[PDB]
């Protein structure tokens, strides 16, 4: 058996900034650090920061007063962070960069009362926060998922709309659902493309080129990953066998038997590790040596606040 490792995978430039940011502050000031939400949806990485004292939490009331809180990298919503910032909590925020850019987006259109449509799965940490940019009455912010949810929508002025996306949507769904909005919404305005982000839209062609190649596709990234499930669909809807696994144990032997070609790769917020543990379990079951893609380079990097060096 022949295992393939797609590039690039695993670890973008936001989740490394994000956990930096809680290690350095357990380093810091010690445990306990209060972070709101998972940090990323890896539950190796949450484990493990729990371990060392980390407390994840959903709601702010959680926390006690003077508490160090850290938001995730999913970000929040602009109620969350006033009702942070009204506590005597000291704040330190994880979200990623190409998240903020997408906020700052919701609310210039807030300020406006101008409307705006965003494009992403209901009830994901990031669509709330994004949602939740958005405060002017006069206006509206309306979610949509589908071309179907475009179909029925009815906004209040067709003439001054925009629209957003979720960081972490297929790209080509998304491509359906912008190509809907401009139908219904002719003078709909948004980005030239989507806020689908580099590191999503890199792992996606990655696994695209994978799944050429191989029989089955194994996805290193826990079920809550968005990032992490859209590379298993995209291989599924491709005609391969293709599992969402947490780690090396998860792997069923009838997965890969008599498979001659396994594909390997890892959501944006799975550590290398949890890679190297599968690669050394499909060797125990008949692979050799594991042979990396081409692939896009990516150079991005994200550093911590000073505030945290
Ligand atoms: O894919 P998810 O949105 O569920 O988050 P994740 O798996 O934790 O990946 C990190 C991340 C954070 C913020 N926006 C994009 C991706
Ligand atoms: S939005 Fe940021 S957290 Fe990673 S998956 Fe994209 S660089």
């Amino acid at each position: 058996m022949q295992i393939l490792l797609a590039n690039p995978r695993g670890f973008c430039a936001g989740v490394d900034r994000a956990i930096s940011i809680v290690e350095n502050a357990l380093a810091i000031y010690g445990a306990p650090i209060y972070v709101r939400h998972e940090v990323v949806h890896n539950r190796y990485v949450v484990d493990s920061l729990r371990e060392r004292g980390a407390i994840f939490i959903e709601q702010i009331s959680e926390v006690p007063d003077g508490a160090i809180l850290i938001f995730s990298a999913h970000g929040v919503s602009q109620a969350v962070r006033n009702e942070a910032k009204s506590r005597d909590l000291t704040v330190f925020d994880a979200t990623c960069p190409l998240v903020t850019k997408v906020h700052m987006e919701v609310a210039r259109a807030s300020r406006r009362g101008e409307e705006s449509i965003l494009i992403g799965h209901a009830g994901h940490p990031e669509v709330e926060g994004t949602m939740g940019q958005y405060s002017n009455p006069e206006g509206g912010m309306y979610l949509v998922e589908s071309p179907d949810d475009v179909w029925k929508l009815t906004v209040k002025n067709e003439e001054k709309l925009s629209f957003m996306t979720q960081t972490t949507l297929s790209v080509d769904d998304t491509s359906d659902v912008i190509d809907a909005l401009r139908k219904r919404f002719p003078k709909i305005v948004g980005p030239r493309k989507d806020d689908i982000c580099y590191a999503t839209t890199n792992r996606q062609e990655a696994v695209r080129a994978l799944a050429e190649q191989a029989e089955v596709v194994l996805v290193v990234g826990s079920k809550n990953s968005s990032n992490s499930n859209r590379l298993a669909e995209l291989a599924q809807r491709m005609g391969k066998r293709a599992f969402l696994i947490d780690d090396a144990k998860d792997i069923q032997e009838e997965w890969v038997k008599e498979v001659k070609c396994v594909g390997v790769t890892a959501g944006a917020s799975a550590p290398d590790i949890l890679v190297q543990n599968v690669v050394a379990r499909l060797q125990q079951l008949g692979g050799g040596e594991a042979i990396p893609l081409e692939g896009r380079e990516e150079n991005i990097v994200f550093e911590v606040p000073k505030e945290l060096r």
